[PDB]
């Protein structure tokens, strides 16, 4: 665990390296978002995000990037499972710093 | 789903008609001023069942 004074927003990256097919899915803080497709529109991904954990308002969370490749800042731990995409076992998660 | 994301889903209604005996975590209340008339518009709480 990384320790901080105020709370802060974690930086992550997510890329779908270069998978054709299926969905994939997003938790935070263990909560589960529903399926999202490969190809899902950058405000799709923010609109996903928003209904998972109480009190997660759209104010908080914010995303940019394109199809496949999504850069997300978000209160909580995030975390993904792949597992329905295809093409996609190459596919990853992680935290980025300033940039 | 009160909350913008997901909310408690033990969360248990019984009553009928409006008199609604509501089981819920933490504390609640309510708006009436979207309902024009019938006037028993409260909330109340009680232990014995």
């Amino acid at each position: 665990v990384k320790l901080t004074f105020d709370p802060v927003l974690t930086t992550y990256a997510l890329d779908l390296d270069g998978a054709s097919a299926g969905n994939f899915t997003l938790s935070l803080d263990g909560k589960t978002s529903a399926n999202i497709a490969y190809n899902a529109s950058t405000a799709t991904v923010k609109s996903a995000i928003v209904a998972i954990d109480d009190g997660v308002s759209a104010d908080d969370v914010t995303v940019t990037g394109s199809a496949g490749d999504y850069t997300i800042t978000v209160p909580g731990t995030l975390t993904a499972d792949f597992s329905g995409l295809t093409d996609g076992e190459g596919a990853s998660i992680s935290v980025v710093s300033v940039g």
